[PDB]
């Protein structure tokens, strides 16, 4: 379908949007950051294949108390004017807050009891309900657009202690015996689990390859050293992201400030 | 399917890889330009997925004299290492050259009498045959690397005449009676009719729309200012091109020069 008549600033070739910062890798997938992305234009095409996207949040345990304010802020920031479907995995339902949902967003308890991967490969329903899934953390808050600008076959988030890193220095599991054994030259990023995501097929087979490795790890007598995200990492090393979003999309301000390189801090750390 | 082990320099958040040019269009469709992309890691993802790209090339009357020149640089610049299909389009099936094809790689001629993009729109062939398909002017040579990293579900080529150029100077088709009619606010890029492509999919959808509204400019006694590549920016106006090509991918080095900001000339007219 056609984009209707749009009215909006030029793209210079002449002129970056960025010169601060790397916004395309070096297989050709956008880093996004603000400044990089008309939502506009965004918005038009997401809005003409009426996209609906799912968010999975785990709240295990006490985490249950983070809901409220995930929920809450998510409903201000997150894919507002998009359909969304929250998929909340608890082991307390009756702990779930009552949270006033927008127009076109609804929200589904799941009652469970580093398997949010296992979890998450439920596949026939997301298959049916939704066309991206994003898989976050709970004990977080959204505090600016989050918006269609992610959506992409295949996405990671660039991680925060990480980003000026030379790559010898990320924390990938660096021992051979587990399956997310990374060697000390290769790497393009450190990619947080707190924030990854896709079409529903991409995450499947994401989530379904990490749980695979994971059960090989166990059988062995290894834990990889930051667990599922260290798969995470070894699993977008060797199937490389259609996007990378930048730290704006997860960050902790009381650990590492606001510097001046991100102008949105959109999804944060709860203080 | 994984890519395996590889060894190239890391990429650096903090560092861009070209800060003298815009390196992403404001919808996140990358502008490639050389030294935004690592060949190895784009040969490998579009290798493991065997990928056939089709070359298609007009070649009627006068213009068959061009052909040699074409293919034969097509031999040492264009997808090397991957499947190649050439489709020439003639009116002279006995001036087609006798030019000697790399492994993978072969040539079908289509006898034929702005009607490229209806002749494009050979349908069946083209979706059982290739993957890709590129669609390229004929008084052309390759003098650089044009390879995978243009892979993309439809792209564009920024026009050379044109990339600084602000909007409402741009030679579109400017009169309200053309169906390739854009405003004087609108607009992004200028792309040149001679160096489009894409999916089989979009390039037929691309041409099949762009064929439809110049038969109703016929009706109505119109031709647009600059024939098909009119009806070609009103398109990727309409529907954004998932890459975008720099200028190096066309370029008129006679009547252009080599500026610095072109690190490759890639593509050009002849002399
Ligand atoms: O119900 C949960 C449990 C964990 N997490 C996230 O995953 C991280 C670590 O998981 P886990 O607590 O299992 O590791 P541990 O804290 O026990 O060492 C937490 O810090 C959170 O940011 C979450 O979102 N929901
Ligand atoms: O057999 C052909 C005829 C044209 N062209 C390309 O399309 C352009 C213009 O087409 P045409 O010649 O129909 O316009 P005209 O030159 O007659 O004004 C030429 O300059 C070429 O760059 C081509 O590749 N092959
Ligand atoms: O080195 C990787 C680790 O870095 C920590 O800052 C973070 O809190 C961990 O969850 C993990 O990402
Ligand atoms: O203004 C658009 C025109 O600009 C000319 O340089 C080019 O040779 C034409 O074919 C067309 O692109």
């Amino acid at each position: 379908v056609s984009l209707p008549r749009m009215v909006y600033p030029q793209p210079k070739v002449l002129t970056p949007c960025r010169k601060d910062v790397l916004v395309v890798t070096p297989w050709l997938a956008p880093i996004v950051w603000e400044g990089t992305f008309n939502i506009d234009i965004l918005n038009e095409q997401f809005r003409l294949q009426n996209t609906t996207i799912g968010l999975t949040v785990f709240a295990i345990k006490k985490y249950v108390a983070f809901l409220k304010l995930f929920l809450e802020t998510a409903e201000k920031h997150f894919m507002v004017g998009h359909r969304v479907h929250y998929y909340v995995f608890t082991d307390q339902p009756a702990a779930v807050p009552r949270v006033t949902l927008g127009t076109g967003r609804q929200l589904s308890v799941l009652e469970v009891r580093m398997r949010r991967m296992e979890m998450i490969s439920c596949e026939r329903r997301f298959l049916s309900e939704v066309d991206y899934l994003v898989c976050v953390d709970v004990d977080m808050e959204f505090r600016d657009h989050v918006g269609v600008e992610i959506l992409t076959p295949l996405f990671g988030t660039l991680h925060p202690g990480f980003y000026g890193s030379s790559r010898e220095a990320f924390t990938y599991e660096r021992r051979p015996q587990s399956q997310a054994y990374i060697p000390k030259d290769e790497g393009d990023f450190y990619y947080l689990g707190g924030f990854f995501g896709g079409s529903v097929q991409e995450v499947q087979r994401l989530t379904r390859a990490c749980h695979q490795a994971m059960m090989v790890d166990q059988a062995n007598g290894i834990e990889a050293v930051w667990h599922d995200e260290s798969h995470l990492n070894k699993y977008l090393l060797r199937h490389k992201p259609t996007k990378v979003l930048s730290p704006e999309y997860l960050w902790d301000q009381q650990l590492l400030g606001w510097p001046a390189v991100l102008r949105k801090l959109r999804f944060t750390a709860v203080p």
